[PDB]
DNA sequence: ATAATGACGCT
DNA sequence: AGCGTCAT
């Protein structure tokens, strides 16, 4: 009825970099520009471990986690750019800097949630009800929005890409709601206008391309980003959500990528988010809990109230290492040693973050995995962090662990550790 | 023998 | 406090 809560009070957008450590290696290298190639970590092992695929490899078949031998199989020109590697790990200072970059202009149109390394939540509500203003009930163009697709659209009565694109946004625009300055469609309409120029603006003055979604809350403008990549931006509206959701895989809804989303697959015996409706809040309730219960039911409706936190800075500084297998870690000596090389990282990052944002780290949380225990962790210990020292921390961390060691001689650690992390946390003002 | 990171929920 | 989930 009309207490029927729709979930269009907010305009909410996300902005995801398109193959962003290959675009800031590409940047810097102009031969790797407009090729088929990838970021790679480490090489002695099976040429390293991919982490970034141009959309050009990707259509081989390269993926990332992929050995950059096993790569080279799929596509034989690939070409390679290798992470800075600084005291025996990988350093992705370059990519954190680049970030940076991309963030601060954002900010400049409105509040971000930094959502990681290369995607940002932009709640544009206050912009768009302002940009109306600016226009006088006057009709949007088309080519206001050069890159943007609607979602959904055209129906009804070409062959190409570009074709569809503009057929849909014809339709779109033709029957738009322009004297109403309360229409939710208008606001998301207006706020496409803007990530338009957010993205000009984030790749005049860097560079880099991206890709977007605009749409009524988080997870529909995360949605909407994914189904038009690379270099496009996606407006996903709330009347374009039954037929969206009516053959979209639970899976690929944020947070239900994994065990949840798996159980509400199995118990519920169904397969995509709209048959979610069927359901009673209660029901739901009973089988996921409370608070997915009630976050499903609306949901699946496209409705959701997770705001856009006002946050640009990440709120952890952290450094980790894997040490698979035959590399485990078996003496006192390379425990202590690593935990340096960490503590060493650490330290820089956090001297830097205190001159930059005006804070101090002060707590230690020190992570370990033993060998044979698929958990990410096995023990997470913590101490204070006093002093941005690495030996200091690098000792304090190794003290809070070194009883893990259930080794009978003193110069040996067993069982091996395949995985040591430093992270620095509950950060205050400074 | 993916990695190296991050945010946050549950108890 | 410490462990578990979900994401890039
Ligand atoms: C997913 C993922 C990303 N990354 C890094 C490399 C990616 O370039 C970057 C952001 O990742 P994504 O946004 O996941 O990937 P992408 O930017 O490379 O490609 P897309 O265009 O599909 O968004 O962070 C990792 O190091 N490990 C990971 O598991
Ligand atoms: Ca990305
Ligand atoms: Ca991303």
């Amino acid at each position: 009825g009309p207490h029927m809560a729709t979930g269009q009070d907010r305009v909410v957008a996300l902005v995801d970099m398109d193959c962003f450590f290959v675009q800031v290696e590409q940047r810097q290298n102009p031969h790797l520009r407009n090729k088929p190639c990838a970021v790679v970590q480490y090489k002695s092992w099976k040429g390293g471990g991919i982490i970034a695929v141009s959309y050009e490899a990707r259509a081989f078949g390269v993926t990332r986690s992929m050995w950059a031998d096993d790569a080279k199989k799929l596509c034989p020109d690939l070409l390679l750019a290798q992470v800075r590697e600084s005291r025996g790990k990988a350093n992705l200072t370059k990519y954190r800097e680049a970030s940076v970059e991309v963030m601060e202009i954002m900010s400049r149109f409105a509040v971000i949630e930094r959502a990681s390394i290369d995607e940002a939540y932009v709640d544009l509500t206050s912009a768009v009800q302002e940009r109306l203003q600016k226009l006088q009930g006057q009709p949007i163009s088309a080519d206001l929005l050069p890159s943007t697709y609607i979602e959904g659209l055209p129906q009804g009565p070409t062959v190409q890409k570009e074709g569809m694109r503009k057929q849909g946004l014809f339709q779109w625009l033709d029957s738009l709601q322009i004297d109403n300055l309360t229409s939710p469609d208008l606001q998301l309409t207006v706020g496409a206008v803007i990530v338009e120029e957010m993205r000009a603006a984030i790749e005049r003055e860097t560079g880099f391309q991206c890709s977007a979604g605009i749409s009524h809350n988080k997870v529909l403008a995360k949605l909407a980003c994914g189904l038009n990549k690379p270099n496009r931006q996606t407006l996903v509206s709330h009347g374009s959500v039954p037929q969206l959701f009516s053959q979209m895989p639970i899976r690929k809804i944020r947070s239900l990528g994994g065990k949840l989303g798996a159980s509400v697959i199995e118990i519920l015996g169904i397969e995509y988010m709209g048959e979610l409706t069927q359901f009673t809040e209660s029901q739901l309730q009973s089988h996921f809990g409370e608070k997915n219960g009630s976050w499903l039911y609306a949901m699946c409706r496209g409705i959701e109230h997770d705001p856009v936190k006002p946050r640009q800075l990440p709120k952890t500084i952290g450094c980790s290492k894997n040490f698979p297998g035959k590399t485990a870690l078996a003496t006192r000596e390379q425990v202590q040693w690593w935990l340096l090389q960490l503590a060493q990282e650490l330290e820089e990052r956090l001297t830097k973050d205190r001159n930059d944002n005006d804070r101090v780290a002060t707590q230690l949380v020190v992570s370990i995995r033993v060998q044979g225990d698929k958990r990410l962790s096995s023990l997470r210990r913590c101490c204070a962090l006093t002093r941005y020292d690495a030996h200091k921390m690098s000792h304090d961390a190794f003290t809070v662990i070194k009883n893990c060691n259930t080794s009978g001689i003193q110069t040996e650690w067993s069982p091996p550790l395949t995985m040591l992390f430093l992270c620095a946390t509950k950060f205050s003002a400074s």
